[PDB]
């Protein structure tokens, strides 16, 4: 049975994480998205100007034609990217996926144009939601799944430092005492949960859905939430140069958690502090807007504080707090 450790590596400020997959023999550095399905790559199909500053993959060295395939892809901040298909040879973490789908970049929107560092992103949200058309595919670990030794992966995802993602296994020394499971509702393709109730620093209120999402940077949640989590934080501002709210870097933030099956899943207030806001001399919280889509988007933020376990047979997700 298979089963390997892939390590990620979070970019400034901790704004996505990067893993490095082989493909065909070349190596890209790839944002790893439980958000979504599809695997894409920066490809020698990009114009030349568009490859520079990145690995890229070349097809025509060892991919195999999907004939008559396309991909495209619309993200929640408005970037997309598109092409065609290709199976190959994907290895993770020593786990490799014969016939995988790759699909190889013609066209970039300006974040992705933008953003040198990464080379393209590797889906692992439910593969009904792969965007390949006329058939969707399988994400790479759909495709590897039965070859492991449990079907599943797991998540550390860090502040500042390499984290990992287990393909196949859990890492008991990952997290502290036992993981606490709930149920998945993958009826959108999404690793989607239940919580039950929520506190914000003082504050707490009324449950809700969200979904585990390592492809989105911050904790986005309904305004309702985000308003009464910064009532508490003084001197937060909306600043729109910066992201959201924003407030002095030495503020001691209130810790935001959710019951989770009977079981507080806590972010603690150091972790809400994202960073520099860039502009001038605040700091961006981790805590957003959701934009008013009526579920929330448990980003990077809220990972850093678990180790959390996609485990597809449920589905379910495991919580404990990380180590
Ligand atoms: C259709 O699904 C997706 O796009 C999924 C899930 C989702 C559901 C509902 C709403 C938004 C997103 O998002 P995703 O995680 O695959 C996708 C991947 C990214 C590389 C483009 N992330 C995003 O779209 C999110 C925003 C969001 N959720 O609306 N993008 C980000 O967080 C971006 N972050 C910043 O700009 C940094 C700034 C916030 C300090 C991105 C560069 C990583
Ligand atoms: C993950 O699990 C497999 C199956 O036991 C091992 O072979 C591998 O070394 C790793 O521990
Ligand atoms: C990724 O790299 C880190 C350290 O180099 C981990 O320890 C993993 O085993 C992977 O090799």
């Amino acid at each position: 049975a298979a089963s390997g450790v892939a390590t990620n590596t979070p970019t400034a400020n901790d704004e996505e994480y990067i893993t490095p997959v082989t493909i065909g023999g070349t190596t890209l550095n790839l944002n790893f998205d439980t958000g979504s399905a599809d695997l894409w790559v920066f490809s020698t199909e990009l114009p030349a100007s568009q490859q520079s500053g990145h690995s890229v993959y070349n097809p025509s060295a060892t991919g195999k034609e999907l004939s008559g395939y396309t991909w495209s892809i619309s993200y929640g901040d408005g970037s997309s990217a598109s092409g065609n298909v290709f199976t190959d040879s994907v290895t993770v973490g020593g786990v490799t996926a014969h016939g995988q789908a790759v699909q190889a970049a013609q066209q970039i929107s300006a974040q992705f144009q933008q953003d040198t560092n990464n080379d393209g992103l590797l889906g692992l949200a439910f593969s009904s939601i792969n965007t390949v058309q006329p058939q969707s595919q399988t994400t790479f670990f759909d495709t590897v799944k039965s070859s492991l030794a449990q079907p599943l992966f797991a998540v550390a995802l860090k502040h500042q430092q390499p984290g990992v993602y287990d393909f196949g296994f859990i890492d008991s020394s990952k997290y502290t005492g036992s993981l606490t499971y709930t149920g998945v509702d993958n009826s959108q393709g999404f690793w989607s949960f239940n919580v039950d109730s929520y506190t914000a620093g003082s504050q707490s209120g009324d449950g809700f859905s969200g979904i585990a999402d390592t492809g989105t940077t911050l904790l986005l949640l309904d305004d309702s939430v985000v308003s009464q989590y910064y009532s508490q934080v003084s001197g937060a501002q909306q600043d729109s140069n910066a992201g959201g709210y924003v407030f002095d870097c030495s503020t001691n933030l209130p810790d935001f958690s959710v019951s989770i099956s009977g079981y507080t899943a806590t972010v603690p207030g150091s972790l809400i502090n994202y960073g520099p806001s860039g502009d001038g001399s605040t700091c961006l919280g981790g805590i957003q807007s959701n934009s008013g889509i009526g579920f929330s988007i448990f980003g990077d933020i809220f990972l850093k504080s678990q180790y959390v376990v996609f485990d597809s047979d449920g589905p379910q997700l495991g919580f404990a707090p990380q180590a």
